[PDB]
């Protein structure tokens, strides 16, 4: 209930950090049921874009999807376009980067608007957030105006 909040994406975004495998270590349950559990993605830079190949388990079945990602505007601001193709259907959109250390983690956020639905997912280079990345992610959630830490579900890559 309400319109989507004034999200202020980052102003320090480094695109060169996205290559190799990133694990989805946490998200909102609406995100896990719609885009899958056990989620990981391999990014492959292709000029200005990054091509995405992602694995997840959606309604008990395994899928690969594919996508392309591009920056919108000044790449430093953390507004990201992304296409998403799975089972012969393509979707596209823009999301915003809430927080990142330009090394280990990225928190992404999307909202669609008399009500609003919000989707939050957390990617990391490691299968578990430890140490540096964890303390960063927690201090962010404490001060955050739009993310409900209580609502984040953490992945257990223990999946089939
Ligand atoms: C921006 C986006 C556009 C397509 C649909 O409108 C859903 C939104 C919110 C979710 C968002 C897609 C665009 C694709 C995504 C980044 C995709 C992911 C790739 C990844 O590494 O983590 C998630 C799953 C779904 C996704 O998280």
């Amino acid at each position: 209930d309400g319109a989507c909040p004034e999200v202020k994406p980052v102003d320090n975004f480094d695109w060169s950090q996205y290559h190799g495998k990133w694990w989805q270590v946490a998200a909102y349950p609406d995100h896990i049921t719609k885009y899958g559990k056990c989620g990981w993605a391999e990014y492959t830079p292709e000029g200005k874009s990054v091509k995405v190949s992602r694995y997840s388990v959606i309604h008990g079945k395994e899928y690969f999807s594919e996508g392309t990602a591009y920056p919108v505007g000044d790449s430093k601001i953390g507004k990201i376009y992304h296409s998403y193709t799975i089972g012969g259907v393509t979707q596209e959109g823009v999301f915003n980067v809430l927080s990142t250390d330009n090394k280990n983690y990225i928190i992404g956020y999307f909202c669609s608007y008399k009500g609003h639905m919000d989707l939050v997912w957390v990617l990391s280079r490691s299968m578990v957030l430890t140490g540096e990345a964890k303390t960063a992610v927690e201090n962010y959630l404490i001060g955050s105006p739009v993310v409900d830490s209580q609502k984040l579900v953490y992945s257990d890559f223990s999946c089939k």
